[PDB]
């Protein structure tokens, strides 16, 4: 239980090292410009 909250808090990142990142490197793009689409 202690584990499987330590794996669950450790194997939603499998589903999240893309879902942060490509929404965080998506989060880049909305600075270089004056466009708010990215934000």
């Amino acid at each position: 239980i202690e584990e499987q909250a330590k794996t669950f808090l450790d194997k939603f990142n499998h589903e999240a090292e893309d879902l942060f990142y490509q929404s965080s490197l998506a989060s880049w793009n909305y600075n270089t410009n004056i466009t708010e689409e990215n934000v």
